[PDB]
């Protein structure tokens, strides 16, 4: 038991850190999108 | 998407000089021409 516990359970404080990083990274990919989506509106500012 | 961005896509820093370009070139031939079409007239200062 002790074999199939370091085998096949996981040990939650590095779940959560891996949670934590992964919803930073999401937050974070969608705030940037935020802005990617809107440098090409920097074009019609020019000549429109 | 890189290698068809650099082939079919269009940097519009680019063609908004091309545009201010080709509309100068317009405004001015017009221009122009209102005095390529008034040469003419010199004529018919000059003996009538």
């Amino acid at each position: 038991t002790n074999v199939r516990s370091r085998i096949k359970d996981t040990d939650f404080a590095a779940e959560t850190a891996a949670l934590s990083k992964n919803q930073v990274l999401q937050q974070a990919g969608t705030a940037i999108l935020a802005q990617a989506n809107q440098l090409p509106q920097a074009v019609l500012s020019l000549l429109r």
